[PDB]
């Protein structure tokens, strides 16, 4: 009946319509002629003002004062600030709402049931790389909380016309080094070969382990990036063991507690925060399947399968599926043992389904990227697999940005 | 302009130029992507242009573009449409069209095989009885005592003003689903409705979990007729496990032949509303979707308890462990019974080879990532890390409404 995408759950037979997508102001990559929904990265005061107006309207709606005196005054205040300076600034409570809405709007994040509980740290007074380091350490301490992890984001000053950006060069606050070898192989995390070489070029004395924590490369405006080593006591790690396979511990595997993305751009009302690291807690498949089993990452599948004595000479033995399972179980078991927050892919997807129902009621839909929401193992075993999803771009948003080098 | 397609495991990049040949809109728009949706939301000049396009494809396929045989066939088609509002395919054109529709099917992981397809012309069918004979031959040919062979049987095309030839069943072989008094379902819950239709049309129902359904076949503007498949035609594989001796005691089994019977085959503007096709199973279809889906046979918990796994919590990964052993049982049992089957690793590996072949042959390949990526162990397969472009090429298989 209604002129909006009809969305179906095939497990439960239930139907919803997404009216929220009508609020989207920015185009995705798809056209009627072809769907590009599987691509990871698909390709002026007038413009700013309309984005600023839209966001201020969003903010005043959220506090139930849409159409009010203070609403129209804030609108006038922003237009006049853009009139004289070419940009404008957010009130603290506007920044908090916007950071939360950006998370809420993130189609690829399965953790969004938690969106209303996000600690927003204002670091818009930051004026140096040393000061960025302090704020980042504070974020890591607060968010790690000795294993009882808390969602947090730290927001550094916005892009300024003329002036250069605040940037964190690392893709995460915690990452393991990747050292290219003579034979052409990589020791450590192959994902991190480039940032590792950048750190060395900038004066880091490199290790030679599989799990060396990288230093931070931090760039304050119009300045070369400075190098900062995180003090080991701040970086909580978890040695990996298996509940029943006693040899698993002898593999010497481990992972860090805090998943903190540090290279994404936070956009709010046309303002761009080029440095705004955020952190949650892991879903176990991120570590157990992607980081540890991706062929282009640590690639430990064959190693674990040989220890399990599987027939790795034939696909039909399902040796890959078997090893992958035990590795995920190991990640789950070790984090629980160490009392570090983690969520398995079953409980995560169940909570996301609950989130979808909340947002259906609250907003008339929820933008979601099926390929990213569905876990990388046991897909159809989780409820989200059977849930159709509409994907679109809402603002405030987190967006990829080019590497600063 | 043209999509840039990256494989994130290998760092390799292709560009899809084939998508520019799409003449049919999918569900997406720049404002929102609807790629995860299973189904679509919903004259002479048009038909003639779809026809010329297809005849052009055919003659190009046999390296005779521009030949007088090409020119003459274009005029036959034009003369026939201009006089009758429609036209008919030559058998060779039909054979080519069916192979191309399979080739162009974005959701099929089995397309490496697309050039090897037995095509039965059943367009001289005038009754449900005759459809049944054709279907039985298809099943015999395709099953081949467990050495499965891909096949399609093509029944008469749609015609203006008259009803369609239709097979009412969604597959040639399906197990019955009997709604019990207490709201549960004995058998396959996916087939409750088709089971009820069969009973209403005179079928005497069984009461098992794996009762093979009769076929409801419909000749134009006639009530469907009921036909029981001779039990010797329907090859089945009892499921057992290589190391778990108790597994056979579950009484599980599945049929050898995966044959879709409710899709529409469109070629050159002509529509074939009954054109059942079959290949062979990819193991996860049976082991994961058919047996483990919560709204199907849903055996996960049962298997987990036999394995004495901790069912109380999600974090023991009991579901993941049980699912793996079930898929293993399927592979072992089909291999023991000498029935053709492909595991999801072998399948996805051959699909990558197909993507490469198609890049060289056509400059691209329409693929639906959500469907190509297996339902367990996704990122453990190469297709997970492969960007894909989805679009509709013709000849095509399409969904169509239920005839009831
Ligand atoms: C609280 C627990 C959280 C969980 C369990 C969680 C889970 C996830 C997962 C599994 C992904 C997929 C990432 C990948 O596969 O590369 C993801 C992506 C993402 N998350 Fe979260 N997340 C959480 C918190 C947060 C927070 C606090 C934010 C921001 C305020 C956030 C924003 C995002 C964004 C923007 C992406 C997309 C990143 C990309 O496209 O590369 N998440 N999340
Ligand atoms: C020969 C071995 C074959 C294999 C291994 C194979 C594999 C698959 C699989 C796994 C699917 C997804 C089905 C689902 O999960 O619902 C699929 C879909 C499909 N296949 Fe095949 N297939 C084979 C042969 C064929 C043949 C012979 C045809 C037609 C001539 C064909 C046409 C299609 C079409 C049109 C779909 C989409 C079905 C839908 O949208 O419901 N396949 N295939
Ligand atoms: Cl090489 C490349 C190019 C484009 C996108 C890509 C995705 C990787 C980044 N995606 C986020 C991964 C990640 C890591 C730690 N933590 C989170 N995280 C934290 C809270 N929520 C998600 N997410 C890679
Ligand atoms: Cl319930 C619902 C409504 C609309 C579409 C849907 C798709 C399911 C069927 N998709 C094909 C399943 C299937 C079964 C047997 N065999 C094959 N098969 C054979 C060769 N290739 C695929 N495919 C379900
Ligand atoms: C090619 C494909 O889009 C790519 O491998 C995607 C698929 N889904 C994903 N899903 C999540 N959560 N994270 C990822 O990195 C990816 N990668
Ligand atoms: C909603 C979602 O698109 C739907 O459940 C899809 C996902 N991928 C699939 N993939 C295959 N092979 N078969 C399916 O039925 C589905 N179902
Ligand atoms: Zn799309």
């Amino acid at each position: 009946g209604p002129k909006f995408p009809r969305v179906k759950n095939w497990e439960l037979g239930s139907i919803t319509y997404d009216t929220l997508c009508a609020q989207s102001q920015q185009d995705g990559p798809c056209t009627p002629r072809r769907c590009l929904g599987s691509l990871v990265l698909p390709r002026p005061a007038e413009q700013l003002l309309s984005q600023a107006r839209d966001f201020i309207n969003q903010y005043y709606s959220s506090i139930k004062r849409s159409g009010s005196q203070a609403h129209e005054e804030r609108l006038q205040e922003v237009e006049a600030e853009v009139a004289s300076t070419g940009t404008y600034h957010l009130r603290e409570s506007e920044l908090v709402f916007g950071a939360k809405q950006a998370w809420r709007n993130a189609p690829r994040c399965v953790g969004r049931i938690q969106w209303g509980k996000l600690q927003v740290f204002d670091a818009r007074d930051c004026s140096s790389a040393q000061e960025m380091f302090t704020y980042i350490c504070n974020h890591i301490k607060y968010a790690t909380n000795r294993g009882n992890l808390r969602s947090a984001i730290t927001v550094f000053p916005q892009r300024a016309p003329g002036r250069g950006d605040f940037r964190i060069w690392n893709s995460q606050l915690v990452r393991y080094a990747g050292y290219r070898q003579q034979d052409g192989s990589v020791r450590g995390d192959p994902a991190n070969v480039e940032i590792t070489e950048l750190c060395i070029q900038h004066g880091w004395t490199p290790g030679n382990g599989r799990f060396d924590v990288l230093p931070l490369l931090l760039q304050a405006p119009d300045e070369a990036p400075e190098l900062f080593v995180l003090p080991p006591e701040l970086v909580l790690e978890v040695p990996l063991e298996h509940p029943t396979l006693e040899w698993f511990a002898a593999l010497g595997l481990r992972w860090y507690a805090l998943p903190a993305v540090s290279n994404m751009l936070l956009e709010i009302g046309g303002l761009e925060f080029s440095a705004a690291p955020f952190s949650g807690w892991y879903m176990s498949t991120e570590i157990g399947t992607r980081n540890l089993c991706d062929p282009h990452r640590y690639n430990i599948l064959e190693d674990v399968a040989v220890c399990m004595d599987l027939d790795t000479r034939t696909t039909s033995s399902l040796w890959k599926d078997k090893a992958a399972v035990e590795i995920n179980l190991a990640v789950l078991h070790s984090f629980q043992l160490a009392k570090v927050t983690i969520v398995d892919h079953h409980a995560a997807t169940v909570s996301f389904m609950k989130h979808l129902d909340n947002e259906q009621k609250a907003r008339g839909g929820c933008p979601a990227d099926w390929a990213w929401i569905v876990p990388p193992i046991s897909g159809s075993l989780t409820p989200v697999f059977h849930q159709e999803m509409v994907n679109y771009i809402l603002s405030p948003a987190f967006r990829y940005q080019p590497d600063p080098w």
